[PDB]
């Protein structure tokens, strides 16, 4: 029926390419006859700026009240200085990802045909290509397990977290997992730290017990460190990679950069139940906001991703999906794609969402 | 007076790449007339197979007899279906450790004239170089921290790991960080997950309250999945990255694959009364052992890290450094650092022993 949609474009470039997005949702409303309401709500440093927090509880209701959250970016300069308890960025996440439950991370990464050359790999290495699926367990691990905090006073004071995770946790995650790898190259890289933390021994455990299900995807297991140094060696080696919570942050990250097109990667982190909230890879960008520089194209496809995951509606996704491939070859390229000779050729950010719209508009 | 040192070769390419250490440190002993006695003692997976565990008790009690542990590779195939907790790898290294409180990780990498091309950055990227020093906590965090295990059965079965700081252990490892970036070229980034982590708040404090000694060192702070992706793409920029014990051995290892060459890296993980371990920063290798093939320049600059840290042998020290130079400057190279049209040139580890022990000989 009528689809409600929590938008939260938060801070620097998040509203001006949530614009972009909008109108690409626009054109593949009236395309597939879809009937979505959307409610914009505050969050991040904007909502400090308003509201006094970074998630107010107006914000946190419209989005219980939504069928998905289409989230743009937080944080900035201006709120650097708080107390990291109340910083936006975080301020924002993890109480979303904690409160619906957000347990599965979903962040491709893929090198673009003829955008090797911005991939900071050995021209070798980028001419190879790769697609990198990283799946991270978003609501456990360390960044949500107790006790958390600090006691003590002067030398002897002492702060701690807790990295836990049970059998029911990894085991969601794994399946996840695995189950993308069938529909990409068939394998998982399970990375993890088991040659020194238990919950790193549970999670390899685990993932090889969930493996049982899936015996046509391949599985191997990876620790953090060297999976650091195997992605930029040979990224077109892998195909799905498991990760924690901490440990898919940090992969994740590594993985985009490997692109050299960060502007073009967006992610998914998904309930049980089909909700889910959609953003870009890449940060709030303060340093070129306003300026109609902004690459639209990751938000642009995380309402692609919000279209397929928690609307069902595969086809507008996919739309969308092509919609940025004509873009990205048919010359309509933002200035951070283009090498320094050819940067005269940009596109502005609403170029951009004017020419995908378009494209959706004319059956692409 | 006479030096004793704890030779720990174990696995792999160990014992090979040991009996070059050895050899120019022999050559660097009748230079500058040094006293040093070694005792060899099996560790790792040599120690499993000969005495059923990887840190046997007469292998601990040489190590507590000696001045330092001039140490090579563990681990293998071999040994990989053991349990975790019997493993050679982990069960040698982090009892070392934490038995003589080595809370302090050295691992330099730099980008070597003339191999830039085996580095996997973009050819412009690895064209301007770079020189970045981890130093990474290496006694507490989540490696040592309490509580550690498992409880419950079933879905409900849960592991556990509990990353923990105190000032007193922040501090310690920060001053040495500063300590060494007023050597180099005075800056420090200290990497850490503060926007998540209890314990990174802690560190992020006390990193900042040890600045003050530090005036002319420029401090700035930089999150490990941020990190990650700068290092990729512009190396240039770090000097020394101060981390816990987790991030720095992630970010440790990404640095070290950045080089391209990492059988010229060593590491010097060092307590506070100049005992420490000196070993290569790549593994044993055991798909090329005892082929004559392996790269021993990393274990020859281990023991060059030995006899500067732990024994105080400067001039000694800088001489190995040289005559390593020496080799990488006149032809002396092995065939993993070597292009594979000038593979034919590549010198045998013992080739390569030879040279650096003559060049230390002919008073480089
Ligand atoms: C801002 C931070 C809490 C967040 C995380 O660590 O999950 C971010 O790095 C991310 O990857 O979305
Ligand atoms: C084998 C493992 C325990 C060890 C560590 O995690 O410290 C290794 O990765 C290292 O970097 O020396
Ligand atoms: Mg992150
Ligand atoms: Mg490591």
């Amino acid at each position: 029926s009528s689809y409600q949609i929590a938008v939260l474009a938060g801070d620097g470039i998040g509203p001006e390419v949530m614009a972009e997005a909008r109108k690409v949702l626009k054109a593949v409303e009236a395309r597939f006859g879809l009937n979505i309401e959307y409610t914009e709500y505050d969050v991040g440093g904007i909502a400090i700026d308003n509201h006094g927090c970074p998630l107010p509880e107006a914000t946190l209701k419209g989005c219980e009240a939504a069928d998905a959250i289409l989230f743009g970016s937080v944080g900035g300069p201006k709120w650097e200085k708080l107390p990291p308890n109340e910083q936006p960025e975080r301020g924002a996440l993890l109480p979303l990802r904690g409160h619906f439950e957000l347990f599965c991370n979903l962040r491709p990464a893929k090198l673009h045909d003829g955008l090797e050359h911005m991939s900071p790999l050995r021209s070798d290495i980028s001419a190879r290509g790769f697609d990198v699926l990283c799946v991270r367990e978003l609501t456990g691990g360390i960044y949500f397990g107790k006790p958390k905090g600090r006691q003590g006073e002067g030398e002897s004071e002492e702060a701690f977290d807790t990295m836990r995770y049970s059998r029911r946790e990894i085991s969601r995650i794994a399946r996840i997992a695995f189950e993308a790898a069938r529909g990409r190259r068939k394998k998982v890289t399970s990375v993890d730290k088991a040659n020194v933390l238990a919950c790193s021994v549970l999670w390899r455990q685990v993932v090889e017990e969930v493996a049982v299900d899936f015996p046509d995807v391949e599985l191997e297991h990876i620790y953090i460190d060297n999976a650091t140094m195997q992605l930029l060696r040979r990224p077109d080696e892998f195909d799905v990679m498991l990760c924690s919570n901490l440990f898919g942050d940090i992969l994740s990250d590594e993985i985009a950069m490997l692109t050299g097109s960060m502007g073009l990667l967006s992610s998914a982190s998904m309930n049980s139940t089909g909700f889910g909230l959609f953003e870009p890879a890449g940060g709030s960008a303060p340093d070129i906001a306003g300026k109609g520089i902004a690459n639209p194209i990751a938000q642009i496809l995380s309402a692609a991703l919000m279209l397929r995951h928690s609307l069902k509606q595969e086809e507008a996704a996919s739309a969308i999906e092509r919609a940025v491939t004509k873009a990205l070859n048919s010359g309509y390229l933002t200035g951070e794609l283009l090498s320094s000779d050819q940067r005269h050729k940009a596109k502005t950010t609403v170029q951009m969402g004017d020419f995908i719209a378009d494209a959706v508009k004319a059956g692409v």
